[PDB]
């Protein structure tokens, strides 16, 4: 309807698609919501896995949003230095009811200046990059600070979206959606956190990310310098 | 030599049934993932999210794994002879025949659950028995080379289970850590056993019309298998 809650996800090249599609299916289950997928122009955008998604609106045509949500992925590094994307995020955040992200999407919020003095989380492997952007880093799965909600790595988007559902509506509605999604997880292994995974697995995860971390650290410090000037 | 994994992408799919497993499995080495429909091109999910099929039935390579997601659109598939014949064609040699949520009802309509242990979404579980399955109330059920997952989000648990079977435990653990899949749901309402009674009543009330329509489709599909 024309009174629908307006929810917008930034959809960018090399996004981690589950960061977006998990929350999307949770939030699209709520009453009278309209969901936008936003990029520089409508059309196909290819996720890091090769899955093709479709942006529904441009920055210029996007209506004022009640919720803005930034997913993460390999493509965040480019977004952290994209003045057009950062300007759009800041404009929408001025009036959004909730300003949100999943995984390394919080680094984009940081580059936009929206984490200064705020508690936030991100993917476990990139958590150290929050502090240079002014955030108070919190090692929890879903972190709230006022109208800022941030989720941790990839699959945390589902827990994040159920938390957001309860704030937009109420606990009963969020529970109904949880039941419809049969979200009673039973992972076959206990390796979802660096604290519980086998040490051998964590060490490989850290080394496989080392080059990306060093590159993102330099981008992060450039973005921080632009906030300081 | 790459492992060929195919998902059936159909109109009115529940997209998370597909996109959850897709991001898990596409993270593995030496795999190629296909999104299959009658023709390549856009296919709109039940939420309005637009996905893109990458291959037609005819161009799909022989699959190591076939996976049927669920959603509103399964009712049509259960009486679509082309889709059912394609599924049987690929199941004949696939190493694994699989589904998530109400995708197992499509496997049932194709005749592939006869005498097998299987699960589905909690609200439609009663429809497995008329399709010949032995219904099991577990989140991921394996019977030989058949793996079925329960409702929607069970696809993530299903996909990690499958990853370990295709490769090994260490490979599945690496992917689990990259996905930071250590869930901490904000409520305990993911199962009819644990949700408040008021929430269960509302969820059942909302599913009632779909369940009735699917009771009727299921009995026609079963009668075809019998005749």
């Amino acid at each position: 309807s024309h009174m629908a809650v307006q929810i917008g996800f930034l959809l960018f090249p090399e996004v981690q698609q589950l960061d977006l599609t998990g929350p999307h299916d949770v939030l699209a289950s709520l009453p009278d919501v309209q969901v936008h997928l936003i990029w520089k122009e409508p059309g196909p955008v290819v996720a890091s896995s090769g899955l093709v998604l479709q942006a529904t609106t441009s920055f210029a045509d996007c209506p004022p949003l009640d919720v803005i949500c930034i997913p993460g992925g390999t493509g965040v590094g480019a977004l952290m230095e994209d003045p057009q994307a950062l300007a759009f995020i800041r404009q929408q955040a001025a009036r959004a009811r909730y300003v949100t992200s999943v995984c390394t999407g919080s680094l984009v919020l940081g580059a936009a200046g929206l984490l200064q003095g705020k508690r936030a989380t991100t993917h476990w492997a990139y958590h150290e990059l929050l502090a240079p952007l002014g955030a108070i880093p919190v090692h929890e799965r879903v972190v709230r600070d006022g109208n800022l909600l941030t989720g941790a790595g990839i699959t945390a988007g589902i827990d994040f979206a159920l938390t957001l559902a309860a704030e937009l509506f109420d606990a009963a509605t969020a529970q109904r959606v949880q039941l419809q999604l049969e979200y009673a997880p039973a992972p076959p292994f206990n390796a979802g956190s660096p604290d519980t995974a086998p040490a051998s697995v964590v060490q490989q995860a850290r080394q496989r990310a080392a080059d990306s971390l060093h590159k993102r650290r330099e981008i992060t410090l450039r973005a921080a310098a632009r906030l300081a000037a």
